[PDB]
């Protein structure tokens, strides 16, 4: 719908349900930086934002480290139906309402029909943990891998592995 959420019901949000995770008040990037100062404490931040949607209607949020090559043309093989494809950011925008760049981040809290499922790439379950860019691309959030788990749990949202290499569901 026409409403988004804010960092005054995030940041009470996952104070609420007392998650795993910590938002971190650190400032932007001025200068030419990627974070290594703070990735001491953060192994994430440098993460990667897929945005798919599949014949269904449904849309998937595929995040994978920084670190892998994502095989799109591997990505939908897995399952081989589904009509899993590159979607317009516009429903990103429709049901995340959210920025441009990582919307799985915080797409699931816009989300509040219960749409859009969450996949983690065995890469990215692998304890990023699942550091993001949501609408608090002004600071940075992470999320063990025991944190999601309260926090799709109070959505709805079922989080499912899926290695690309192994082509099936890691569960």
């Amino acid at each position: 719908g026409s409403h988004m959420k804010t960092r005054a019901d995030l940041f009470a949000f996952f104070d609420a349900h007392g998650v795993d995770h910590k938002t971190l008040d650190h400032p932007p990037v001025f200068r030419v930086e990627e974070g290594l100062e703070i990735k001491a404490a953060m192994p994430g931040g440098h993460t990667k934002n897929l945005f798919l949607k599949d014949a269904k209607g449904q849309l998937w949020l595929i995040s994978a480290l920084g670190e892998t090559t994502i095989d799109l043309k591997k990505l939908h093989h897995v399952i081989g139906s589904g009509r899993l494809s590159f979607g317009p950011q516009e429903m990103m925008l429709e049901t995340l309402g959210v920025t441009p760049g990582s919307v799985t981040a915080f797409g699931l809290i816009n989300d509040t029909e219960k749409r859009v499922r969450f996949v983690l790439d065995k890469a990215l379950a692998d304890s990023d943990p699942v550091n993001f860019h949501p609408l608090k691309n002004d600071a940075t959030t992470a999320v063990s891998q025991a944190g999601l788990r309260r926090f799709l749990a109070a959505l709805g949202v079922e989080p499912m592995i899926v290695d690309f290499a192994a082509m099936e569901v890691v569960g």
